[PDB]
Formats: structure tokens, C-alpha cells, sequence
């Protein structure tokens, strides 16, 4: 007779789950036509290779492809308490074929697609480098795009997040359904090489100072943080000695992350359109923080590229009220199969713990996995390289130089450790 909360059962608490989708790159021009140079503006005059209703490898995403991905999520049977969405909604077309109003129109379409299909789902977006006109020129003060997305994303974000988003394209937000968890959505496009607006700025839009203060508050309030952004930290795995953002910013951002590794329970990025792992470590090789780069929904590649990705979306599992990452489930669309019969079959690609025989996604568990990759003829690395392209090409091979570049980028996010890895393994 005293109104005490009702105790749950002795059952095991169910894991928490969240979706990650990225790099949708809608091409509204997509349409099948005899002259394959007119199928999609994003092929920039090249002949689409073998186009179908769900797209083509030389094209960005038809609306039907993006719809099939979100329909899959909706009907998947997976419970999820939120979704992260790390940017890049307009297609790859020349700057004069876009405008601020066109960019805002595509972002609106994608946002409203999500809000219409998932009316009760909190979504945490980040801006990508194509989410601005002209592309990559994301500014260090308020702008029409920043104001537009602050209005579009208001259903998901509190007043403070809306205020920082409008001013600089970044925010942090407590997760309604997960007390003790905070999402930090960075604008890492401010650090991206092509951005003229941030040349020679030590702290563009004051995001480093803001990030430092946010993480410090999280540390003292005993919160855990998931970092999300479009462009990742670290090195490109397919090129030699090339940081994904400007070296000065990569070093500075990584030092913040190392200092707050006890608070940061995950980092999630897009932009590369590939499935990649990174493990942030200290100078002595001790693992500190796990990093997950998710592949894109668009399958687009340039004519000069041999390989591309299949469309992908992914799901993370985490410990409730604790937020340690337990697993990752990668789903994909076999685009050639879907196009041939005209019906999509989004399906499981792999479960990380099962594919690699690891216990969970903690930095030490993944560090031990990537150490296996480094062994000669590692079957684990061969599997990883197949998944890097989301199973696009089972016959794709990675020679000695290719593999050194991959493994060095997985394990060494800062310049000193990366260059030392090259010294040892080139
Ligand atoms: C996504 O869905 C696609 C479409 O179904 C799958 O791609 C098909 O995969 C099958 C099997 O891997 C392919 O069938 C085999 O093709 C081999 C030829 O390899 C390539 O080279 C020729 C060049 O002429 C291309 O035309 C061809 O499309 C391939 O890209 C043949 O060697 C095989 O024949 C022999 O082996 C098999 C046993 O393995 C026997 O069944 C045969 O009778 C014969 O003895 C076989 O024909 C098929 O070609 C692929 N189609 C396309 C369009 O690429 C993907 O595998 C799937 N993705 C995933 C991850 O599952
Ligand atoms: C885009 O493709 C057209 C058509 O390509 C042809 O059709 C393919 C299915 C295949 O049979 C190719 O070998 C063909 O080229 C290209 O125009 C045709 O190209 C060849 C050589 O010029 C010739 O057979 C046709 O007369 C050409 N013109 C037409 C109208 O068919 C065109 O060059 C391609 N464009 C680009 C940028 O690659
Ligand atoms: C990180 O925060 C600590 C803790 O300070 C408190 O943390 C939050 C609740 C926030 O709301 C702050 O206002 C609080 O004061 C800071 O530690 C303080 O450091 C100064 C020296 O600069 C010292 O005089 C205070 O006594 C310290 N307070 C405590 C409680 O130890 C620290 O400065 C913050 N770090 C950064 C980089 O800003
Ligand atoms: C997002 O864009 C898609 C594609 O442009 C819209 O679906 C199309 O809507 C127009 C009508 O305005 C038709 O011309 C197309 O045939 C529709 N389908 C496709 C596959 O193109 C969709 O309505 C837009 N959604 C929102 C919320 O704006
Ligand atoms: N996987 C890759 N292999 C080779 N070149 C790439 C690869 N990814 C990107 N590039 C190159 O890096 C630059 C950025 O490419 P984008 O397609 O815009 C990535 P996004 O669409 O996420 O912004 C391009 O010049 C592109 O040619
Ligand atoms: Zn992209
Ligand atoms: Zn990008």
C-alpha cells in the first residue's frame, strides 16, 4: 500500500539497438532511358553500365532504392530506440547543376521520408559535405542551410541543439529513450580539405572549444557519449599517408578523443561509402576507442574506379543503461540481383561478432582482431576486404601494398603512428 515502482522480471534485459544510415545521395533525375548517358545526371555524361529500377553503379540513388532501404528497416522486425544519420543527401553533380534551394529541397525530402515512415523514432542527423551549396564549402557562421536543417530536425532536437546547429552545423543531444546517453553530432566538414571557408582557422566555428566543454560536462555528469559525424578521423585506407580531414585538425581532434576515451563509447562516421573499422590507440599501441565507418546506400562510383559498394544499412547493439557496444549487424542489397528480377531483397550481410569470432566491440576486442589481420594470408582480413565493398566483388584481391595501406589505417589514426607503421611494413 505504498506506491513503489513495479519491479521487472529476473529475465535478462534486452540489448538496446540503433540504426545507422548514411550517404543516401538521392538523384531525382534517375530514369531508365535508351540513351544510357541520360539515365542519371550523376553519371556526368557517362553511359550507365547496366541500370535498373534500384540504380546503377555509375549513378547515385534512385528514390526507389532509398525507399527500399527505409522500408526494409521499418519491416525488419528489429526494435530500435533511435537512428543516427550521418549526411550527404544531394547527388554528385557539378556545382552549377545545384543551388542552395535545391540542396535544401533534397535534404527536406530525405528528412520527411524518414519522419513519415518513422513517426515515433528519434533520429540524430549530421551534415555531410554535399549538404551545402556549393558542395564542401560549409561555413563558420549561420547560413540558410544551417537554419533550414535546424527547422527540419526540430522534432528530434531540444532547444540548445537547435541553437548550435543553426550557428555552426553541430549539436549534442540527450537521448530521450536512453538516460545517461548523449549524442554529439560534429560538423567535420569544417575540417575537410576542399573547404575554402576554414583555411588557416585554428578553431572554425569554435567547435573544438565547444566539444571540449561538452565532453567535460559529460564526464562530470557521468554520461556516456556516441560521436557521430560525416567525414571520419584517421587515414584513407585506399591511399598512402592521406588523412581524411586536414592533418592539423585530425591531430587536434584525436587528442580530444584520447583524453575523453573513458566517456566516448562509440564513434560513427560515413563519407567513405565503405565498411571500415578503426581503433584509436595511444602512442604506445594501447587501444582506447573503437570507430565504425558505415557504407553508403548509394552504389555510385566514378568511371575510373574498378570496385564500388553494394547499398548498405546497419544496426548496432548495446548494453542498456551502460551503452557499451555489443555487436554490429550489417545489411545490404545485392543490386545486380535486385535489378535483374525487379524486386529488392535487403538481407543480412554479417554479424560482426560471428564473422570475426570476437566477444564484443570494445577497443581491446577489436584490437586483437586487427592484429590477426596483419598475419600473412589472414583469412580474417580477406573476409574484411570482401565486406569493405559490402560484398560487391567476391573476387576482389588486395595485394601486399593494398593490405599494408588498409591495416595501417585501421590501427594508426595519427600521423606519428601511421608513418611508423608504413616504415615497418611497406
Ligand atoms: C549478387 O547477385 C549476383 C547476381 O546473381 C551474383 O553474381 C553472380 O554470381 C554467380 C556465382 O558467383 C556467377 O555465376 C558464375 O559466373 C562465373 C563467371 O564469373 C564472372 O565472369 C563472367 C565473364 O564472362 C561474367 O559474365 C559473370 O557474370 C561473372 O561476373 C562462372 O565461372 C560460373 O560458371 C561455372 O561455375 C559454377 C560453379 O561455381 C557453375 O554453376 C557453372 O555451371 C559453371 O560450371 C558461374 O556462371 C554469375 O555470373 C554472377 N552474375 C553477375 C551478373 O555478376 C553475386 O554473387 C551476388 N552477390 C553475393 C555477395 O552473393
Ligand atoms: C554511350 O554508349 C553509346 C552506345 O554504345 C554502344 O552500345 C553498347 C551497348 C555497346 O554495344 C558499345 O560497344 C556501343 O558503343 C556510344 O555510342 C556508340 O558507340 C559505338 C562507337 O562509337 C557505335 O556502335 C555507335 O554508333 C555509337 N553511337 C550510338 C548512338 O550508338 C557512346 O559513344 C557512349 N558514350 C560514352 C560517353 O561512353
Ligand atoms: C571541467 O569541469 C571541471 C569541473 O568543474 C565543474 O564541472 C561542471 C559541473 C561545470 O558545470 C563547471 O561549471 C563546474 O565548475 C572543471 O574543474 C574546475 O577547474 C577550475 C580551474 O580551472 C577550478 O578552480 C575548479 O575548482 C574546478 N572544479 C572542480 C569541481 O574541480 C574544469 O575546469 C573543466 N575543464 C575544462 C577544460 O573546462
Ligand atoms: C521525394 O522525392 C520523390 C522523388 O522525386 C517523390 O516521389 C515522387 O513524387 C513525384 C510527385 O511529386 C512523382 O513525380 C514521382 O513519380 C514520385 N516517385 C518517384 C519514385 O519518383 C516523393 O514524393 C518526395 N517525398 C517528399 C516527402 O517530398
Ligand atoms: N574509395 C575511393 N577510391 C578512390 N577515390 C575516391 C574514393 N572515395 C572518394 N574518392 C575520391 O575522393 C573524393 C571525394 O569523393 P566523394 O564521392 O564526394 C565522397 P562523398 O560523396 O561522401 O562526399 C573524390 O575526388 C573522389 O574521386
Ligand atoms: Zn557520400
Ligand atoms: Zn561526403
Amino acid at each position: 500500500h505504498k506506491l513503489v515502482p513495479l519491479a521487472p522480471a529476473d529475465r535478462a534485459p534486452a540489448v538496446g539497438q540503433f540504426w545507422h544510415v548514411t550517404d543516401l545521395h538521392l538523384d531525382p533525375t534517375y530514369h531508365i532511358t535508351d540513351d544510357r548517358t541520360k539515365v542519371c545526371a550523376s553519371s556526368k555524361g557517362a553511359n550507365a553500365s547496366n541500370p535498373g529500377p534500384f540504380g546503377d553503379v555509375l549513378c547515385d540513388s534512385p528514390y526507389q532504392l532509398i525507399l527500399s532501404a527505409f522500408d526494409f528497416i521499418k519491416n525488419s522486425g528489429q526494435e530500435a530506440s533511435f537512428m543516427i544519420w550521418t549526411g550527404d543527401s544531394p547527388p554528385h553533380v557539378p556545382v552549377p547543376e545545384l543551388s542552395t534551394g535545391t540542396v535544401i529541397k533534397v535534404i527536406t525530402n530525405m528528412t520527411m521520408t524518414v519522419q513519415n515512415l518513422f513517426p515515433n523514432l528519434q533520429v540524430f542527423p549530421a551534415l555531410g559535405n554535399h549538404d551545402y551549396w556549393p558542395q564542401d564549402q560549409l561555413p563558420i557562421v549561420t547560413s540558410k542551410v544551417y537554419s533550414a536543417v535546424a527547422d527540419l530536425w526540430k522534432p528530434w532536437l531540444g532547444e540548445e541543439a537547435i541553437s548550435t546547429l543553426k550557428k555552426g552545423g553541430f549539436y549534442s543531444q540527450k537521448v530521450a529513450s536512453n538516460p545517461g546517453l548523449r549524442i554529439i553530432s560534429l560538423n567535420t566538414n569544417l575540417y575537410y580539405g576542399p573547404n575554402i571557408m576554414t583555411l588557416n582557422k585554428t578553431d572554425p566555428a569554435n567547435q573544438f572549444e565547444w566539444l571540449e566543454n561538452t565532453l567535460n560536462s559529460s564526464l562530470w555528469n557521468k554520461e556516456k557519449v556516441y560521436i557521430i559525424a560525416h567525414v571520419p578521423v584517421g587515414y584513407l585506407p585506399y591511399a598512402t599517408d592521406t588523412p581524411a580531414i586536414r592533418q592539423y585538425y585530425n591531430e587536434k581532434l584525436l587528442d580530444i578523443f584520447r583524453r575523453y576515451s573513458s566517456v566516448i563509447a562509440g564513434q560513427f562516421y560515413g563519407h567513405t561509402h565503405r565498411d571500415s573499422l578503426m581503433v584509436l590507440s595511444d602512442k604506445n599501441g594501447n587501444p582506447l576507442n573503437s570507430v565504425f565507418v558505415a557504407p553508403a546506400v548509394t552504389p555510385v562510383k566514378g568511371v575510373l574506379q574498378k570496385e564500388t559498394n553494394n547499398p548498405g544499412v546497419r544496426l548496432f547493439q548495446y548494453k542498456p543503461g551502460d551503452y557499451t557496444l555489443l555487436d554490429m549487424v550489417q545489411y545490404y542489397l545485392n543490386l545486380t540481383e535486385a535489378n535483374l528480377k525487379g524486386e529488392s531483397n535487403w538481407t543480412l550481410e554479417y554479424v560482426l561478432t560471428q564473422a570475426y569470432s570476437v566477444a564484443d566491440l570494445q577497443p581491446k576486442s577489436l584490437y586483437a582482431l586487427v592484429q590477426q589481420f596483419a598475419t600473412k594470408d589472414s583469412k580474417q582480413f580477406l573476409k574484411y576486404y570482401h565486406y569493405y565493398f559490402v560484398s560487391y566483388d567476391s573476387s576482389a584481391t588486395c595485394d601486399q601494398h593494398c593490405k599494408t595501406l588498409q591495416v595501417c589505417a585501421i590501427m594508426n589514426l595519427d600521423s606519428m603512428s601511421y608513418d611508423d607503421c608504413l616504415k615497418q611494413h611497406l
